[PDB]
């Protein structure tokens, strides 16, 4: 299944959807995998999250050129940490329109990230304000509340059974909630549950640091997060 392409791994999840995976050494924790998504929408490609680095992100674009060979219309990144936004410069060098939560763009410089070009804003209920996500096609963007970070966002893919929780969601066999350095411990559980409620039909849950799983990823993550309160 997996396709090794340089130092990255690509996995097809559905007819028009692939997972990208890249790795960074976290001294004291090992080589940490981070996953994002690639979606073909007709004659264009949409990306969710960069790789950890500019070089790795350029490799994602190389893989897309080889395996899909259509223009990348836009990328959306799911918060201002390196695993999700570290390759912003590579996207910009490639001429790709980039989007992030307004709060992610605000936080980007202090987090050592380059901001996206465009800011998403959200209604009180968490759904993206449609004017701020033009031409997103099947990507349905939802802010579930603060959890892994204050700015974490999530993405459903219309026409598929897939929803992407980014670093908010861990798989059903995870022992912990990972790096909580920037987490909102009080609200994490409710935010994980809100993600599930936003995408009730999604049977395949994709996330940053585990392989795709069932919705038990959501229930298990939320149940673990109940212990943070
Ligand atoms: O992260
Ligand atoms: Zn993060
Ligand atoms: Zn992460």
């Amino acid at each position: 299944g997996d396709q090794r392409f340089g130092d990255l791994v690509f996995r097809q999840l559905a007819p028009n959807v692939w997972q990208h995976t890249s790795y960074l050494d976290m001294p004291g924790f090992g080589a940490v995998a981070s996953n994002g998504l690639i979606v073909r929408d007709g004659g264009r490609v949409l990306v969710v999250d960069t790789a950890w680095t500019d070089d790795q992100t350029a490799q994602i674009l190389n893989w897309i050129k080889q395996e899909i060979n259509l223009p990348v219309a836009l990328a959306v990144v799911t918060h201002a940490h390196q695993d999700k936004m570290g390759g912003m410069d590579a996207l910009h060098a490639a001429g790709i329109a980039t989007y992030a939560n307004a709060l992610s763009n605000q936080l980007a410089p202090q987090e050592g990230m380059v901001a996206a070009q465009h800011s998403l804003t959200f209604a009180a209920n968490g759904w993206v304000e449609p004017a701020t996500a033009p031409n997103f096609g099947p990507l349905k963007v939802f802010y579930p509340g603060p959890g892994h970070t204050s700015d974490n966002i999530t993405v459903g893919i219309d026409g598929t059974d897939i929803a992407f929780g980014g670093c908010l969601i861990k798989d059903s066999k995870a022992k912990s909630l990972g790096n909580l350095g920037d987490a909102d411990t009080e609200h994490y559980a409710a935010s994980a549950r809100a993600f599930g409620a936003a995408f009730p039909k999604a049977s395949m849950i994709v996330m940053s640091h585990s392989a795709p799983d069932s919705r038990a990823a959501i229930t298990h993550t939320a149940r673990m997060a109940d212990k943070l309160r």
